[PDB]
């Protein structure tokens, strides 16, 4: 990636920025720019690539052959009671909150078993995160 | 990508900002700007390109085979049982939530078994993520 | 992507901002902007492609084959019991909200068993999430 | 993607803004601009392609043969009871929700078992997400 | 990645900052700027390139063969009971909060059992992070 | 009075009493009695009474001349205001009672403003008295 | 008085009592009894009795001349004011009475202003007295 | 008074008690008794008694000449305010009771001004008092 | 009086109390018993008794004159007030009572301004007293 | 008073107390009694009595002369209030009483200005006494 950028308030190439009650006198601005920016990127010279895969199988006797990709849960609890039994009293909940599983953002490309890749990839993730504010 | 921004406010090229109640006097402004861009981008010379997959299976004898992709929950289980016995008393529950399972943004591209890829694969994700605000 | 951007209030390319009671006095302003932008972007030169699968299966005898593709959920059990036996009390709920499965955004391209690809695939996702605000 | 873009409030080339209660006094504004833009994107030069697939079988037997494809629910339960008895008492509620299976943008490309794919596919989502503002 | 930033505030190339009622008096400013920036990258000269596997399997005999791919969970229990049995009492609860899995920003490029990858690959992550504020 | 008598139960001269499952075998009861009384009262042997009063008044003046005689009662107020404003609760009311002004035996002979008397003047009074029971 | 008397349970001359499961043999009873009882009482041997009263006024003059006799109750006042104002609550109330004013039993024999009395005056008063049983 | 008297269960001459489950064998009983009794009360020898009472009044003035009798309650005030504010309580009320003015026995025989008696007077009172007997 | 007499349980002359399960054997009794009683009270021997007031009032001259006789109780004020405010509480009352003016038993013979009293008074009060049992 | 007898529980002349499970064999009993008993009490022997008072006001002026008698309450006040204010706790009462003006025996015989008296006066009182037993 040529250019990532995280800028938090004010990306500029030339900035005249007058703020909170200046006074501004007699200013003359002679600005002169020349400015070229050429991008060759991810071109190939390629005379011949060959992907070939082959499978043979003869007098074979195959019998519970198990294959398992990934990613596998099977059994799980999640048990989270709740008991209030308030009986004569003062209770008072302001900004009180339960989460079990909580996913904002999963970017997932390739899971497999067998791959045979050729090219690019290219993953960008850019967040601002607040989660609880209050009060 | 040549080019990814996050800019949280203002993006610009020339800014002229006169903000908050300032007196701006006699100014001259000349702005002279000569700008090129050229963009070559994931060009591909290529004279010949084979993907080739062969399977032969002879006199061969196949009995319980099993294959079985990714992302597999099985058995998962979510109890979350609130039980609330207020006799005789004073409760306020203002801002109070429960969320379980929540999944803003999900971005999957390929997930197979047996995959042969020839390319390029660009996965771009930009986001402000503010979840509870109250009070 | 040559330009993906996250602008959050205002771009521009030439901003002359005069905002909250200033005095703007003689003022001559000259812009003078030559810009060339030539955009080549996936282009490609190819002679010959070839995409090609065979499978040729002879004398034998297969009895049980089992192929489960991603993303199976079998068994899952969502238990959220809720039970309030308000008595002779006060009780105010304000800003209460119970949520188990919430998706937003779910992209997904390609999921297969086997699969032969030739090309570019491309994802973008841009949000503002604010989930709950109260108050 | 050549031009991808989220911009909160304002985009413009140039911007000439006059806001809140400014004086405006003796302006005299030239613009000379020139801007050329060529795009070019996406061709191909391309003498010969093949796709082609074939499959043979002969003296064989295939008993029980189970290909199950992705995304199987199977067995999922739902159980929210929820019992309110309220006797004697005071109870207000208000901004009170509870959702289950909430799905907003659900996009999919191909899912399969066998693919050939040869081209170009792309996926683009913006949104501002609010879920629940109340007070 | 040739360029990659994180720059809190304000990125510029020349910047002019008046700011906080000063008094600018008589200023002539001439700016003569000439930049040139070339970029190849990821240019490739390949004339040929092969990606090749086969596998032969002959008067063999296999019987609970098991390959289980990462990423397996099987058995994970979440116990989180709560009980209050407030009597005669008094309890204020503000920004309170339980949360047992919460997964933000998941990115994974490639997880197999048997892989050939000819490429590049990026992933590129940027983030505020404010997890709690309150008060 | 020459004879009173208060007997709860029983009063009697000669009393044989077998009660409450005995045996009474051989008796032999011989009873000899005699038994004389001889009353003379309020014998009275008088050979002359006189009563006699005069009264004369001559050559007299009487003016706002006043005898009221006793017992006068004027000005009295009994004021018993009774109010219940039950709303919404539970009220049993067993065995109760208010009485402001309750007279059960009044016995007055004489009266008067001058009184000449001569005789016998005899008041009795017996009573078994039992006011509330309940329960 | 000559005779007087409070037996709570049994007055007699001669009680033979066989009580409660006694047994009672051979038994021989031989009562031989005289009684004499003379009463003179209140004779009264009287030759002259006079009762003379004589008043007289002359050449006198009376004005405003008051007299009240005895008993005089003027001005009383009774308030008792009973609220209950029972909102949401639990009010039993059993064996619950109020009583202002009583009078079980007045004897008055004489009140006067001027009074000569020649005599005998007797005043016997019994009683058995409960009130209030409850329970 | 001769004879005046209180016995709480039992009065009499001769008594044969047998009571409780006792045996009672071979028993004579003679009984050989001769009791008199001779009353000569309240005989009176008088040969002349004079009651002579005399008042005279002559050239006398009498103005505001004022005689009030005893017992004058004047002014008087009983003030018994009761109030019950329960809310959201238990309150169980069993042997209550209020009670002001209570007059059980009142035996009065002579008030006056002026009195001239000659003779006997006698008043006798006897009670068993039990006031509130509960639970 | 000659003869007053309290006596709690048993009055007699001659008692044979046989109780609580004795064994009675033999027994032979002989009474032999005379008794004489001569009774001469208040016998009185008067030959001549006079009883004799007079007043005389002459050229003379009485304002604002005044008497009053005993038992003046002019101004008297019972103030009581109870209040019970039980918010949210457990009150149980049992055996609670309130009493202001109790009496029970009042004697008064002569109460006079001027009196003159030959004779014989007697007043005999004989009780039994229990208040207040509960429990 | 020749007599006058407080006796708890038994008075008897001649007692035979055969009590509690006692074995009572060969007796013979003899009584030979001879009683004799001769009253005279208050005989008088009075030839001439006499009771004589007499007044006489002459060429006297009275004003203002006040004679007031005895047992004035003139001003009294009795304040006793109760505030009891059980918010959220528990109050058990019992056997819980309040008594102000409690008059049980009242005897009087004579209260005057002025009183000649002859004869005789006699007051005799005799109670058993227990004001509160609870528990
Ligand atoms: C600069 O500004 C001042 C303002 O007081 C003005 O008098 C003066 O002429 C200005 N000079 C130039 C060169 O513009
Ligand atoms: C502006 O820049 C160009 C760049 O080649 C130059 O030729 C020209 O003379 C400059 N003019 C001024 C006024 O600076
Ligand atoms: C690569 O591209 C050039 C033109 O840019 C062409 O002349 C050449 O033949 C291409 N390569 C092959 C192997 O054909
Ligand atoms: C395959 O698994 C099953 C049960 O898991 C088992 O009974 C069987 O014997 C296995 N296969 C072989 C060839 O052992
Ligand atoms: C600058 O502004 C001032 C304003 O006071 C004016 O008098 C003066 O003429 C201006 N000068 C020029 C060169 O514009
Ligand atoms: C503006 O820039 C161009 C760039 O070639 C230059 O030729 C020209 O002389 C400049 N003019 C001025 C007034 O700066
Ligand atoms: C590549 O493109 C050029 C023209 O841009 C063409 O002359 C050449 O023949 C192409 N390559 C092949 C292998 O044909
Ligand atoms: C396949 O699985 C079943 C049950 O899981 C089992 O009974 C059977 O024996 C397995 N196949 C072989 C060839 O063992
Ligand atoms: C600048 O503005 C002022 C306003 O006070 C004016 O008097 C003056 O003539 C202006 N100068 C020019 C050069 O426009
Ligand atoms: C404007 O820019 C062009 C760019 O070639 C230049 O030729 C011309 O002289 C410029 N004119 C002015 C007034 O700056
Ligand atoms: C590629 O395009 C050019 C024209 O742009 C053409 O002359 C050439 O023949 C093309 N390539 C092939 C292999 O034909
Ligand atoms: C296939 O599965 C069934 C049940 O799961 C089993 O009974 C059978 O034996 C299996 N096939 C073979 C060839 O074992
Ligand atoms: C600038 O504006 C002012 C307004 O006060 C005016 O007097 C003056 O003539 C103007 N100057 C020009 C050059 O327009
Ligand atoms: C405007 O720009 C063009 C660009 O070629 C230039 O030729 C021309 O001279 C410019 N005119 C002015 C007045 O700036
Ligand atoms: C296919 O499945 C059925 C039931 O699942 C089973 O009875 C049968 O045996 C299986 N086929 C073979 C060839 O075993
Ligand atoms: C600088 O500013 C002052 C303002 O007081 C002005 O008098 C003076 O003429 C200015 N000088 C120049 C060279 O602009
Ligand atoms: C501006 O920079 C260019 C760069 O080549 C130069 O030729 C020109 O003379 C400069 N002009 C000025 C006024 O500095
Ligand atoms: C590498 O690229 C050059 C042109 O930049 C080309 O002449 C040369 O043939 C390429 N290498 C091979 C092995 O073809
Ligand atoms: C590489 O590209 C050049 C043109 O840029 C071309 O002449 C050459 O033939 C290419 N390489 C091969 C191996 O063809
Ligand atoms: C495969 O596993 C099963 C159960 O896990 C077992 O009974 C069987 O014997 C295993 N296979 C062999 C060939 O042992
Ligand atoms: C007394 O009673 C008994 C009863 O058993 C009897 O046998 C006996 O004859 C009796 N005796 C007399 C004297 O009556
Ligand atoms: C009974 O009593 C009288 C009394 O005088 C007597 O004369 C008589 O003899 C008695 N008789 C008996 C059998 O006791
Ligand atoms: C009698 O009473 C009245 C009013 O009470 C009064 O006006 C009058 O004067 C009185 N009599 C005399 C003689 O004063
Ligand atoms: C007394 O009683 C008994 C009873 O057993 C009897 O046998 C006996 O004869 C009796 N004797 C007389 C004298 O009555
Ligand atoms: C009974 O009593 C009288 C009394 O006078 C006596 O004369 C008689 O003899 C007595 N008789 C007996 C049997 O006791
Ligand atoms: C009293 O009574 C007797 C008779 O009992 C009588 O003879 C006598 O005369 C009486 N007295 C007078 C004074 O007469
Ligand atoms: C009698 O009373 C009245 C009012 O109470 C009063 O006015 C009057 O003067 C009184 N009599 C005399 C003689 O004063
Ligand atoms: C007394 O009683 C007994 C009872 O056992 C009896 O046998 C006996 O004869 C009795 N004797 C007399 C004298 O009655
Ligand atoms: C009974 O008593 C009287 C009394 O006088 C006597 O004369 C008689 O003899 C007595 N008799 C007996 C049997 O005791
Ligand atoms: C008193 O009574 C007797 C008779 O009992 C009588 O003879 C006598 O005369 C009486 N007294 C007078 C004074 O008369
Ligand atoms: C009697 O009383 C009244 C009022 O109480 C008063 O006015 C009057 O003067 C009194 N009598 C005399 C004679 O003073
Ligand atoms: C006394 O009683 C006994 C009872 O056992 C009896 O045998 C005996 O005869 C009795 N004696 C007399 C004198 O009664
Ligand atoms: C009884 O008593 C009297 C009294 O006088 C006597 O004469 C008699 O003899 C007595 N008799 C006996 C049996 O004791
Ligand atoms: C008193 O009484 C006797 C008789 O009991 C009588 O003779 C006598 O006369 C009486 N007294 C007078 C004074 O008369
Ligand atoms: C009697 O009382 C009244 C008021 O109490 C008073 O005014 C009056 O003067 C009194 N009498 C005399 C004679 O003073
Ligand atoms: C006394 O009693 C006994 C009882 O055992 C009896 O045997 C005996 O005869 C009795 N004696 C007399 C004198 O009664
Ligand atoms: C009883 O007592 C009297 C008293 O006088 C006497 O004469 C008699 O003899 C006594 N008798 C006996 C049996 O004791
Ligand atoms: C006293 O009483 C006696 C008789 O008991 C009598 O004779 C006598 O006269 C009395 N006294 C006077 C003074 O009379
Ligand atoms: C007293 O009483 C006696 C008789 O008991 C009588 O004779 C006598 O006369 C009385 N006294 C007077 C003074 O009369
Ligand atoms: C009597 O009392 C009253 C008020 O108490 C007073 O005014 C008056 O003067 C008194 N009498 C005399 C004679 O003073």
């Amino acid at each position: 990636s040529i250019d990532v950028k995280y800028i938090g308030v004010k990306s500029a190439y030339v900035s005249y920025d007058v703020q909170k009650r200046t006074i501004y006198l007699n200013i003359t601005n002679t600005l002169n720019i020349t400015n070229n920016n050429y991008y060759s990127v991810e071109v190939e010279n390629i005379t011949a690539q060959v992907q070939f895969s082959k499978t043979v199988i003869g007098k074979a006797r195959l019998n519970n052959i198990t294959i398992i990709g990934p990613l596998d849960m099977k059994q799980i609890d999640y048990t989270v009671p709740t008991v209030i039994a308030e009986e004569m009293s003062y209770m008072y909940d302001f900004c009180t909150l339960i989460s079990i599983k909580v996913h904002n953002i999963v970017l997932m490309m390739q899971v497999t078993v067998t791959t045979t890749y050729f090219g690019h990839s290219e993953q960008i993730s850019q967040e601002r995160y607040q989660y609880v504010d209050c009060g």
